């Protein structure tokens, strides 16, 4: 669309595209932040709207917004929720540090759809107002770190934890079913004394479930919100009650466990709660970069590399049978290696504020929404791709653990120590099998052998 | 569009949209990997299309492939560098880590559009053949890393350099405007002896000139090419000659240094030369931190701060004059903490290859080519929207230094240290100008202090 | 002045005046890397598991009381700091932390030994294998060593200054409660608060800090001995993994208990990849607050100058008032120490492989380094410092009334644009906002005075 | 046992046995944070600036000959090694490295003193400031230092260390050479190369990373000493600068020159941000390329065990063959802590205000940890590991004729699709590529020994 409308702020008119329901300060963020393509995310779109809808609500209920522009405003907020308005938000992640610009934004949206909504049109002629309607009792400096955490909350209990609760499920079913096959350990790489295959998952497990705990644990302080300490903190131009209202009326409209923040300077002056978060989903990803890395290692092959389990093929040659890359591996330990980094960029932002606002939210917010997508979506993918499916290989983990030289201390109480060394030694300088070099020194029959070395009395229960 | 093509690959037959160019192997890859958001960026697919122009062209030359199918080949990729195609790539960042599929995505697109070019259709009746015709002569171990320097090299010389240059003569002009402003320096937070503005600029133009020549240091590592070296280095089954006569095209078509890299093994196997660049990029975002925040502390007020310069006023309360944040100095320390974050990903992605192959690439280019879009596009933001307009605030200025005690040393010559240091710390303890103190204590006139405390004569030449 | 002591491999000359073995020396030989050594703290926590584990060998009927007692001797000594210079290993050493485990027990028989009146040597009654290792691997007392000096630490240094800086900024906050002062949003002029306020902030960010660092205790605290060598706890007593950590318990005085999961506990570094990511937190509210206080300390005329710090070092007499925030200095510096150990830490514990994570040396450098910048910089920055800190009334209230910022309060009283004009009649020509007032004859210096109340503006 | 000495504040007892003064003594009172101190390498270098500067300060007849000659024979006796512990100060100290400034100049100072025939204490005959510090601030003196430690570790540990483990791995290159193995790509059995070729990756690497190196020295060249406290170089002799660095150059035989620019030299720390990113870079190659040596070692039964590498570790007899790859580990965890090092390098780097960076003894502190992590690193991989790496030429050998890669030799002679049953059969029924061809009768033993040859399919 070609045609503009003449859209005003305090610094005067500007021109916005004519089919379009933003205002003059998102145009104005538009045209001055050329910077790269990242912008806010869904989550957050959605969060500023949940706080828009809340604030309007609780204004209404204190007397200070008419009935008919509160329902207008929750119309258009639910708009925005149900999916109707993504090309309303075009700013750059790379904005004012405050957030203001996107909390301009959804003021604007909202206040030319709900003129809209109460027959009356957008731009200058509306009917509802960004700043005196939509912002009432508002300031950027608490609106953007409430979304914030709203969609950061939300994120993590709606998608990350169902996701990890899910792949401990799968990977728990596994190490039950997996209970009694007896495998070679590894440590430092080197071969190392047995374990069931089952006991290796059952670490996997336990990793997830410690994780899941961790991630508990910073939900709330998350669940702090900063509305209502309005531009420092005071809460100066606000009615007494507002800051335990709105975070009551988000509590019911999310159902989710919101409260308003005790001290209203740390929740403006700091991104303390995303940085403690944000170091469980990094401890997350350390764990899930091992259980990835495991399961690879064990599915190598098809010949030449360890080939305890296989995994299901995904993607496609006829020549190469066994041939198929462990991508969902490689895909999750790609993101784990992201969400590392971005840890980083958190921590120098959240250590960056000064005195009463922190000025870098909107990179730390998409940092931190990043990770929680990557974590839940790629635990998602791996579980559905690659753990429901995973099996053991049995003849080659029997085959590895026959041709081995760790199952030499079986022999012990029935030979004695040193003629067990000496076998061992024997296999290992000549290149024997145990048994095979046993049998050569006299020191027992096959059917000893068999009857003694007993890999399934070497795991403990 | 609902309807849909049938679409094979050595798996079987999957359904593709109707109205797609892509294939079997973009649709299984878009179905397995429904992690976050993070698509090739636009450079990589340009990248990946001049690499495909460049290998159908060899190919021909060398009687490989034919002249009408090269001819078609080329056309269909110079339609994806003209932008025409930038919904046929439709692949997230969180794939297999060669980037075997979004080499795929290439070979099928440009397959089933150069079918159409040459009179016949998209789908399992075209004329030319993804694996067969488009990756003639490659791997996707090859191609990708190819992509990933094309990419990367061209970005550097036609996006960041040139910016950087930019930004560089507007402080450097700033720095010839402002030479004779003296003003009192700070360390520690703490006052100082005193320097000129322009020398002050000084400094920042002489950090980004040095960094200009870091950034130089890494393009030619940059510029060395995978292709050629096939599925593990060696260049099996492939022409001894595809590899320089390659390089030699993409050289010519781009206009950039690109040489075949010496040793393969090492092209294959690591992106060391990306996580040396990033090195220079990561010196470039430590500059231009300091730089942002010398600004904006400079800029600080409009009553309550330094106020030694004046910026300009960009996004709008008139009840607030001078009340405008320093929003360009924002975004750009917000991405500055981006380019550190990115860069412990690259590394962690660039310490974990595996033998003859990488496979951490999408990862690691999706974090190089967001670093060079950000620091690119936020040194042009901040030139146009800020460098350009600094102004110094004469009389605030000069209100600094002459209540501050760091002119006393003027008095040495004159008085005496033992005096010089009486007057100061008389002024200190009182609350009182230097001129004020050396008056009351009858040490001099009023007319020998401002002959004798001369700043202009404190700052070198 | 050397003694020959031996391993599998052979004869090795040892110092005669050490304590360590064959093994500790040919550690000395193959890893020469820098200069970083295991800390006193996993000295003692190695000591003290070894005194655990002797203890339990003896109740179990394993180990004679003779030796036990021998080596519980042993290892007090060495948590007495009678052998510092019996361990001289790098950090940078197997990834497993066998070395160091060899080291405790070579000097733990070769003394223990001594104390039984025998000799060091390979004529030792004690020995470092059969004996101070028995029941156990390097692979579950490495780990068990890291998290017991973690969790000792954390309680005994870092949760302690942390509380004690909580109280000092907490009492400066209640007495600077009436003190107005001037905001600052993207480092510019804004609505007043209280220091009291301000100061309040950093108060609730040390509290919430506590919080999350007290939440990863309860993992650190799990312990993987008893899991041997691969997790499955072949040839241990059944009931060694819980009354060692038991024993633990008892001697330290902190609530260690067994690893539920022993495949975890020997796999991973997950909990201190966890808890460290509570210390960089910690780190990143550490940085603002000293940022603040340097911030607002600045000067002594060209810059904020709110408040008042210290003075701990000399200057020259003609520099008066320019001494730098130089624990601010210290502190920020350990801030970005904490926050690139995290990183380090991170890969370590993203890259074990199969039953052994081989990264802990390096994980337990940073994290015990983390723990001793954190608790001594706040010890030091308290001290040296925040108790000190003072307002500058004069100044505060100078800045303050000279802004623009309290023309809000005329707006109930005059037009609202009365007040802009008032307000933009100020900005642009140089004036507060009462002689831009009363230029525009908008009101009496007695209605500015009346109206004008900075105290009714901070709620 | 004690003597009174003096500064500004007043009298302080400093311990008679040392020869630091007031001003160290008080940071030892105020900065008693963790372990960490100045390390010998910039110690030295601050020794070399304060000879240097004492030699130019006599150039210029600013001062006495004996003066200057007994600062630069106290300067000797720091850099043979005669005053290691008179520099006890941490690095967690003021963030210009005033301190340990004033450390050296009371030191050399007192020192000098005594060899002019004085005292050390409040009687000396050469003065810490006046003297030892005459045309100098601590401002431009410590990033000097820093520099001059940094481009000497560089040029005389770090460069020389990887050019020996690069003529290490060029060597078994070349006697690897006409070894077939089994390539690996996303650990899956791939298309064969060379032992020499693959080795050949690793050279190419380690030869890269010495040229990113060598471009990071031209700018730690540059010195800050002649900016004096702001940049201006006030109160300085105008050849001082240029002098200073003529005089280090000369001294140390490197290419040392003064900064052009002052005031990017003061205000910054961007050469060594720079040159970690360099250090970061080789760390991430050489944590692949001993991940290569550790994977391809391993075994003995279980794993690829495509290579032997050196055994340096004792262990138990009934085991052998199961010695971990214990360089492996040492060298990938101290990459882990560059890496970690780099953050926290760029967060101090990024941390500059105005006139000055006050991050620089915890930049310092983790730029020469890795150089020293790296140096030592690659000398000790290449002593007890990389120069012992030999193939397992039956193992090679097995696992290339057992895999299924090799039947891409067959589509030239029998169809495709002929080749592509023998490796579907192969792999379906557990056979060798040349069994599974015997079996369908689509070749005899001749023709497939005749036929499939890895030799040929290396180019």
């Amino acid at each position: 669309m070609n045609t503009v409308r003449s859209e005003k702020d305090s610094m005067g008119a500007i021109d916005v595209p004519a089919d379009k329901l933003w205002g003059a300060q998102t145009q104005r963020s538009l045209e001055h932040f050329r910077i790269s393509t990242e912008k806010m995310p869904t989550s957050l779109i959605h969060a500023l709207a949940l706080t828009k809808r809340a604030a309007a609500k609780v204004n209404e209920d204190l007397g200070l917004l008419s009935e008919e522009k509160a329902s207008a405003i929750r119309q258009a907020a639910d708009e925005v929720l149900a999916g109707q308005h993504d090309d309303e938000f075009p700013l750059a992640i790379w904005q004012t540090g405050s957030g203001t610009q996107s909390n301009m934004n959804m003021n604007e949206v909202l206040a030319n759809r709900a003129s809209e909504l109460l027959g009356g049109v957008r731009g200058m002629e509306r009917k509802v107002h960004p700043n005196d309607d939509v912002n009432k009792s508002q300031s950027s400096n608490d609106v953007f770190p409430t979304a914030m955490h709203v969609a950061a909350l939300l994120a993590l209990r709606k998608q990350l934890i169902p996701q990890l609760k899910t792949l401990t499920q799968t990977l728990n079913e596994k190490s039950r079913a997996f209970a009694d096959i007896v495998k070679i350990g590894r440590t430092h790489l080197q071969d190392a004394t047995p374990l069931t295959l089952g006991q290796e998952i059952s670490g996997w497990v336990a990793m997830l479930e410690h994780n899941l705990k961790h991630i508990e644990y910073s939900l709330p302080h998350v669940a702090e919100l900063a509305l209502g300490g309005t531009a420092v903190g005071t809460g100066l131009n606000t009615h007494p009650e507002y800051a335990r209202r709105v975070a009551d009326e988000l509590a019911v409209i999310t159902c989710a466990p919101f409260v308003t923040a005790p001290n209203k300077f740390e929740a403006l002056a700091t991104c303390d709660a995303l940085v403690q978060a944000h170091g469980a989903l990094k401890g997350l990803a350390a764990s899930l970069m091992k259980i990835a890395n495991d399961v690879r290692w064990l599915a190598s092959g098809p010949r030449c590399g360890i080939g305890e389990i296989s995994i299901p093929e995904n993607e496609p040659s006829s020549i190469m049978p066994g041939k198929v890359a462990p991508t969902q591996c490689e895909a999750l330990t790609m993101l784990c290696c992201q969400v590392m980094g971005n840890d980083v960029a958190i921590n120098m932002g959240g250590a960056s504020g000064n005195f009463e606002l922190n000025v870098f939210r909107p990179m730390v917010i998409h940092n931190f929404l990043q990770s929680v997508r990557l974590l839940a979506d790629g635990m998602e993918s791996f579980n559905k791709h690659c753990a429901v499916g995973i099996e053991p290989n049995r003849e080659r983990i029997n085959q590895l653990l026959n041709e081995s030289l760790m199952l030499v201390t079986a022999l012990n109480t029935h030979i004695g120590y040193d003629k067990a060394a000496e076998i061992a030694k024997k296999a290992h300088k000549e290149g024997l099998t145990l048994k095979a070099a046993a049998l050569a020194l006299g020191y027992l029959s096959e059917a000893e052998f068999d009857s003694w070395v007993r890999p399934e009395q070497m795991v403990g229960s």
